[PDB]
């Protein structure tokens, strides 16, 4: 009788409305003093340390973040960069991050 579910919203292509996107530019923006442009690497990387709790966990963060090694995310790179550091402090299951997905720790399935 208890844990109902009578709700349905799903999430994926992050859908929205000036709802986050107000909240992931005022943050992005601490750091960028344009009002868009692009955030360094190592710049973004230090302090996007704020929810992993303790062990440096941003090396899978980062990787998915940056797409060609340019060491830079203009503003609506960080709009998905930010998306991935939530879902540690919303409880969200880790779906991807790796081009591998099966056992790459677990070998012996038995
Ligand atoms: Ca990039």
């Amino acid at each position: 009788g208890s844990l109902q579910d009578n709700s349905s919203y799903p999430d994926e292509p992050w859908r929205i409305t000036e709802e986050q996107r107000e909240y992931y530019v005022n943050q992005f923006r601490s750091l960028q003093p344009d009002p868009s442009s692009f955030i360094s690497g190592s710049v973004a990387k230090n302090f996007f340390t704020k929810s992993k709790l303790s062990i440096p966990e941003l090396s899978y963060i980062w990787e998915l973040s940056d797409a060609d090694c340019d060491g830079a995310l203009t503003l609506p790179e960080f709009c998905a960069a930010f998306h991935l550091i939530v879902a540690r402090k919303n409880g969200y299951p880790l779906p991807e991050g790796l081009p591998p997905t099966l056992q790459p720790e677990f070998i012996v399935t038995d």
